[PDB]
């Protein structure tokens, strides 16, 4: 049982040149890496090489128009980069952004390939910029290309079209990009847990609500678990996995599990405002390892407290490596209502509920 780890410092090049303190810092991935070194987790892993995604691979999920525009940013001068970035919801762009986006996706491709060919059982990808807000034709919320969505399509490309992929998105924000790409798809099961606040939390859309179960053949295969007022923690997430994520996943019988692993739901994160502990993430990870013969790829999304996310993602790697789960109140009423809402919404599609 081998765990893969992919990390490249070239992904640090992507930066905000008008605010060097912008929360999506280059140092996010470097601090996670060093913590993996420090805890002797890195030395236990099989080092998977990073690579650039090709344009043909980007076309698995993205329009050529979207690809061309972001590609052209590599040759732009600072003010043009400023203007282009302002055409999007919450995006900054540097000359290196396009290349870093390519490495993020290519790294995840190589990890998926390693898992699916049996070189490793599972893998962790310490990458940036993130991906899950990125749409087919647009960039959004610090994301340029949808790394997770692309990896699902890449995985199917190197296996068979009907490879069943589960994408679990435990980043505090709804992965609107991932939901939309696969909304009519029944080969990719998208499950997201996210702070919703009745549509008044980024990315501020009712697409993130529980009632959005998918379209056409894809009905049932989109699971939104929205949190409303207010601070949520380990109890809420554990209960969500127990009643929803793991029962549905088992019935879906995935062959590959991708985790859109943001750690902005972690205690200490300003943008999330939740209190999922590092031990919390370990237990979520451990549960997912019971799926798909352990074929699990952990892909970094959001998470902005450098100490919180280094410790949190390290905890997940420890689990993938096979360490025993660390030792961990009744649910908030609102959380219970959220879970019953999803249960009632997905009753027709999943007989296990
Ligand atoms: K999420
Ligand atoms: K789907
Ligand atoms: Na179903
Ligand atoms: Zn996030």
């Amino acid at each position: 049982p081998i765990t893969g780890l992919v990390y490249d410092q070239r992904m640090m090049l992507h930066h905000n040149m008008w605010d060097s303190h912008h929360p999506e810092l280059p140092q996010r991935i470097s601090r996670i890496f060093s913590r993996h070194e420090e805890l002797r987790l890195l030395s236990r892993c099989h080092r998977i090489p990073a690579r650039l995604a090709t344009e043909e691979e980007l076309a698995l999920c993205h329009s050529s128009k979207h690809i061309s525009i972001i590609k052209s940013s590599e040759h732009m001068k600072p003010r043009d980069l400023n203007r282009l970035g302002d055409e999007y919801n919450s995006i900054f762009i540097s000359n290196e952004s396009y290349t870093c986006a390519l490495l993020a996706a290519g790294s995840c491709f190589n990890s998926a390939q390693a898992i699916l060919t049996g070189q490793v059982r599972n893998a962790v990808a310490i990458v940036r910029p993130p991906g899950h807000h990125a749409e087919k034709d647009t960039a959004c919320g610090f994301c340029f290309f949808n790394t997770a969505a692309l990896t699902a399509r890449y995985a199917q490309s190197i296996t068979r079209e009907s490879l069943r992929v589960l994408i679990v998105d435990w980043d505090v924000h709804h992965g609107n990009g991932t939901q939309h790409i696969f909304e009519e798809d029944d080969s990719v099961l998208y499950i997201s847990l996210h702070r919703y606040e009745d549509g008044a939390f980024f990315p501020n859309s009712e697409d993130a609500n529980y009632d959005k179960v998918g379209l056409g053949k894809g009905r049932g295969y989109n699971v939104n678990i929205p949190w409303n007022g207010g601070k949520m923690g380990d109890p809420e997430y554990m209960a969500a996995f127990h009643h929803l994520v793991m029962p549905i996943a088992r019935e879906f019988a995935p062959e590959l599990v991708l985790v859109s692993a943001g750690f902005d739901a972690a205690r200490g994160d300003p943008l999330g405002g939740f209190q999922v502990t590092p031990e919390g993430y370990a237990h979520l990870t451990h549960q997912l390892m019971s799926l798909a013969a352990g074929r699990v790829l952990i892909i970094l999304e959001g998470g902005y407290n450098l100490t919180s996310i280094s410790e949190s993602m390290s905890m997940c790697t420890s689990m993938l490596l096979g360490d025993s789960p660390p030792s961990l109140t009744p649910l908030k009423t609102s959380a219970t209502v959220s879970i019953n809402n999803v249960l009632r919404a997905h009753a027709p599609f999943w007989s296990s509920l």
